[PDB]
């Protein structure tokens, strides 16, 4: 029936069925469509006070809470999905990762190199698809699979 990773869910505010992926935290209205040695991803990282290194090019001392970081991530996802903003533009401006200078691009990678909730979400995304909030010891990520 459903591809692995996906489940049916019910909207609380409309009652309409939707689909949720518990590996990528993606959610969508349509029934999902459905592994390679390597994938290529970009990401937008929002750090918080419990990040492994709570500092970034944006801020010497990152002091926001994980709850505040998630609210920021959720707001960026809204703007990307509505088309008000582009993923690459938000990553260049607001990602707490050094990859901000490359529009969030991390290049290609294999299994065994990234933190593993990042890796699992990356390889579960289809080409062009974007994750929901993904949690690692670095912070909270939005992941875009580009290849
Ligand atoms: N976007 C979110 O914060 C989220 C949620 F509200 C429920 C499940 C998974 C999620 F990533
Ligand atoms: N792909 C990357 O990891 C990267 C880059 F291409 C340029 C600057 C910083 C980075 F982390």
């Amino acid at each position: 029936k459903l591809p692995p990773g996906w489940e049916k869910a019910m909207s609380r505010s409309s009652g309409r069925v939707y689909y949720f992926n518990h590996i990528t935290n993606a959610s969508q209205w349509e029934r999902p469509s459905g592994e390679p040695a390597r994938v290529r991803c970009s990401h937008l990282l929002v750090k918080h006070s419990q990040s492994r290194r709570p500092s970034s090019w944006r801020q010497e001392k990152i002091t926001r809470t994980k709850e505040e970081a998630l609210e920021l991530i959720n707001g960026y996802i809204q703007k990307i999905k509505s088309g008000e903003e582009d993923f690459e533009s938000l990553a260049s401006q607001f990602s707490d990762c050094s990859s901000a200078k490359a529009r969030g691009d991390l290049g290609a990678f294999s299994r065994g190199q990234m933190q593993k909730p990042f890796e699992d979400a990356s390889f579960a995304l289809r080409t062009g698809e974007m994750s929901g909030p993904v949690f690692t010891d670095s912070g909270i990520h939005i992941i875009l699979r580009t290849e």
